[PDB]
């Protein structure tokens, strides 16, 4: 009765596609990921891989076709089918609407005139019968052709497409901040008076969807999650501790190593990466920590990749961990699209200054609407944020499969986060407990 | 494993408070019984005095019929809802008391005897004192404490406070894991993921208790909670029609001293689409000169009326009472169909939100009240501008009100406090724990 075709063309899965899959599963939506396992080469490749997928669907199924990296469903098939039937009694293909006419601004005068601001087609989500969609795309396109232009022209030049002007099925979120609010585990659009099913953080609006993600749920919360706030795994995966130290500040080095040594975890290997090139501390340090390296000024992944460890645990010398069972606690949260997790810590004398950024502007720190709420623990959980620092747990499927060594901002911590953002790998801050402090 | 919730609901007729409790219990698969159903309350005026001993007396009676040693929750129902189910409750109980003691709610204040302050255990937290509106333990242990009974007008909270201080039978839920007494805890509490989160204790309390004046906080939060995922297509089609119309009694409050206003209003009322109706006109005018003309169109016409009247309705076979004031202009013709479709469970009094024609953010509901008059609530403007839509539990509604017969037939809606018909109707409903729901789902009309 319904199949969702999510476009997810990549050799390795992004967190965007993993999040999409989790929300489909939560809402009982049957899906397939179009292009899974293939190399990405705009957006016409979406149409070409779609055509392949449709060729293998024999019968005339009702389908949704949608983006995955920046999009989640918030309801299930029953609501979707009610809305489709209302929107198009004669079974045409329904496309998302949006605020802007692109990529060809000259189509403005060829679109139907409407009272609403939601005037134009967005190709990132649509719904209709397999045969009808197949008929429109059956000749293929160029990989580097624009899929949005392709369908905009079809809308203007044929009677095959209807636009979702009232945002019943689909929401293109960009520049619609003032219309949207989180209410009862949904987005409500007060301009249209609707609860859109598919939330599309199109273009820069990935930041708004990622912001809202921490307020949605895929299942009711277990309110006893932290009633007992001690954690111990049944089976411990191997964790590679990557310690970024500076023996030029010997007092800080000693304080930090003492705290790391008190983290309770059996199945570990510890590497020290010292930015100093002065060899005078090697004898003393190596007695306790043989895997000691000097003159290191970048984050290092080669030792990890050559190991059999399952997790990379990055620790900076100015981050003091006091919660001894923290690795057990953190590993219990690594599932689905949660693969990079950073415990929230603040300066002792200044607890509003923490190791995460809630927002970013032109690459630098911006105060988000919920930053102070998070930093003061007014709400707790996992939070999709643009930058995390100094205490970072990463699953091997991130470190082994993606380039984390891209350069833009020169500072090692800013370039790690830049790399993750570029790959659609999400950083989750966690503030469930008192974990430590920065010095 | 097993759990039974014993909600205290001593009344001949059910309040909306108990109906809301029952709905949330059912939503969370909590097995429950209502203690005291069918009996008259004789426990005192708890809004302004000590009391509540009758709750212990009716509990005792109820426990006599639970022969085996079941794990039970006992709780208030008029101002209290559960937000999770039995699995979470049992995990928390077992963590809080490995030796199976009776767990009581905590609260901020030492009530009703302020001199017990020096007798309580000293603790770091502000949640220092016992609240008897929710507790959990084994039937035999609770039975043992209450087996002799008390006076109906005795204070139940005092009774258990003394037991906590003088025995080892009770422990307090200091961290608000099972229970939250919400009064004066506003800054601690936030709505998040269909729960209350307490940032002071770092907990998600199961039972949300609007104790004392905090009924206003719980009623406010109610509009943001759900008992089931919402149906996002609820207003995709915004026309409504009942094929089998229940009988509706239209009670029109009119003033023929402004004849042009009266005619404009009646022309809108006559375009409300509804067949199975009876229409009464209650005119505040004492001038009889318009009787002959009006009665041609509306034979059920009465003059000199300055109060809301329910006796004609009670003599009828109508199932709903639809109150309409002359300055309320209804433009949505299918409105009664729309409103009747929302009447279920604890939703029995429903008022469509309309604004003044020249000033749409001044509406026919009040979000808060101070010494009886309007006060601006935290979400009033959001509601007035349709930033969020639905049903909202508010202290005052005016001018367009649909009431189920189970309210009108069974409760005194004619109590006097302000000597003002609209203010005194809402006062009466608040007194009885009958809730007023504003609804803002569609464009309904306007006030003049
Ligand atoms: O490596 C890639 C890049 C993009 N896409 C798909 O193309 C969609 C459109 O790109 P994006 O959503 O970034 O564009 P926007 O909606 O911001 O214009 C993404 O969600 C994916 O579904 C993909 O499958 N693989
Ligand atoms: O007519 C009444 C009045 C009170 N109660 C019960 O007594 C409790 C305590 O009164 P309330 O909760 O109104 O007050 P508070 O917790 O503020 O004392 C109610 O919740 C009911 O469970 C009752 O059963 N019938
Ligand atoms: O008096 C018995 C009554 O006590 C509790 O209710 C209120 C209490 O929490 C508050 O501190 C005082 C003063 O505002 O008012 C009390 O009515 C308890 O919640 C209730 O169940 C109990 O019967
Ligand atoms: O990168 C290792 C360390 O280098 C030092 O020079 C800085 O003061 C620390 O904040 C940092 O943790
Ligand atoms: O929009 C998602 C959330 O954003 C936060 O910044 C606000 O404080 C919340 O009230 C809101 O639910
Ligand atoms: O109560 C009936 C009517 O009386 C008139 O005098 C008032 O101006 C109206 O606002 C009211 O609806
Ligand atoms: O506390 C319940 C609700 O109250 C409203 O007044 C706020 O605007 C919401 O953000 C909040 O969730
Ligand atoms: O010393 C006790 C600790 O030993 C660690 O190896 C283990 O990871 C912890 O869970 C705890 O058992
Ligand atoms: O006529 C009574 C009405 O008066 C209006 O001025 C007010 O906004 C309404 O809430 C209601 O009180
Ligand atoms: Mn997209
Ligand atoms: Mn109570």
């Amino acid at each position: 009765n319904l199949l969702v075709l999510g476009i997810g063309i990549s050799v390795h899965k992004t967190d965007g596609v993993l999040r999409f899959e989790k929300y489909c599963q939560a809402h009982n939506l049957q899906y397939m990921i179009v292009g899974e396992g293939k190399k990405w080469n705009g957006g016409g490749q979406k149409i070409n891989e779609l055509l392949i997928a449709l060729e293998s669907i024999k019968d005339n199924k009702l389908i949704v076709v949608c983006d995955t990296y920046d999009l989640i469903p918030l309801s299930g098939p029953e609501e979707i089918l009610r809305k489709y039937r209302f929107l198009t009694p004669d079974n045409k293909v329904v496309f998302s609407s949006e605020l802007y006419c692109w990529p060809d601004a000259s189509l403005v005068e060829r679109y139907p005139k409407v009272d609403t601001k939601y005037k134009y087609l967005n190709s990132g989500a649509f719904m209709g019968y397999r045969d009808d969609i197949y008929e429109m795309i059956k000749n293929g396109v160029k990989d580097r052709d624009d899929d949005q232009l392709f369908f905009s022209i079809k809308f203007i030049e044929t009677d095959k497409i209807v636009l979702d002007y009232k945002c019943e099925l689909f929401q293109a979120m960009y520049r619609c901040n003032s219309d949207l609010v989180v209410h009862k585990n949904r987005i409500f659009n007060g301009y249209t008076n609707s609860y859109p099913v598919f939330a599309h953080g199109n273009g820069p609006a990935k930041k708004l969807l990622n912001h809202m993600e921490g307020y949605f749920m895929t299942e009711p919360i277990d309110g006893s999650s932290n009633t007992i706030n001690t954690f111990k795994l049944d089976n411990e995966p191997k964790v590679f501790f990557a310690l970024y130290v500076d023996s030029n500040d010997l007092s800080a080095l000693k304080q930090f190593l003492g705290k790391v040594a008190s983290i309770q975890y059996g199945n570990k290997v510890i590497y020290l990466y010292d930015r100093s090139d002065n060899e005078q501390n090697r004898k003393l340090i190596q007695i306790s920590y043989p895997n000691y390296h000097t003159g290191v000024t970048k984050y290092v992944f080669d030792d990890f990749k050559k190991s059999d460890a399952q997790f990379y645990f990055l620790l900076e010398q100015n981050c003091i961990i006091t919660k001894k069972d923290i690795l057990h606690e953190l590993i219990m949260q690594v599932k689905d699209n949660h693969r990079v997790i950073s415990p929230m810590i603040g300066y002792e004398q200044n607890s509003t200054r923490t190791n995460f950024w809630g927002d970013i502007e032109d690459g630098y720190y911006k105060r988000s609407e919920n930053y102070l709420d998070l930093a003061k623990h007014k709400v707790r959980g996992l939070w999709n944020v643009p930058y995390v620092y100094g205490v970072i747990l990463m699953h091997e499927s991130v470190v082994r499969n993606w380039d984390l060594s891209m350069v833009k901002y020169n500072d090692k911590d800013m370039d790690l986060c830049f790399s993750l953002r570029k790959h659609t790998i999400f950083m989750y801050m966690i503030n469930n407990n008192n974990y430590g402090y920065m010095v």
